């Protein structure tokens, strides 16, 4: 797949589903993001925004965009990615939260703010190369 990636999730998002992303973080990475998006119209809500950042104290930001407004940011001050390194990024969709697993290590649990069944698309962009995106357990 090529970037930017913005594709429908087959059968929409459901509990039990996993999203498995294999990529390589850019040698020159500042940020990238993975968005679980409600539709493909301009100004679509983002149920879940997953945003690793190397600017400043290395961290990952988690948020929701609803009605044009970013919510209260959640943050984990730990960077499971590495500039120039291949990664395995898994989102396990559970009833209570998205469980994020990076290179086999449980990383974060992001509680649902928008109903997960409203999600139609996965969007991925930023400072990385994409090797594959797979939807499992749909």
């Amino acid at each position: 797949p090529t970037l930017p990636y913005y594709q429908p999730i087959p059968g929409g998002l459901n509990v039990g589903m996993s999203v498995y992303i294999q990529g390589v973080a850019s040698e020159h990475m500042k940020r990238f993001f993975v968005n679980f998006v409600v539709g493909q119209d301009p100004g679509s809500d983002v149920a879940f925004h997953f945003n690793p950042r190397f600017d400043g104290w290395d961290k990952v930001v988690f948020n929701t965009l609803q009605g044009g407004k970013w919510g209260s940011e959640e943050r984990k001050r730990s960077m499971p990615f590495k500039k120039g390194a291949a990664f395995e990024l898994v989102f396990i969709v559970l009833a209570e939260h998205y469980k994020v697993v990076v290179n086999g290590n449980p990383f974060y649990e992001y509680g649902h703010r928008l109903p997960l069944q409203m999600v139609t698309h996965l969007q991925v962009d930023g400072d990385l190369q994409l090797q594959s995106i797979n939807f499992i357990g749909g």
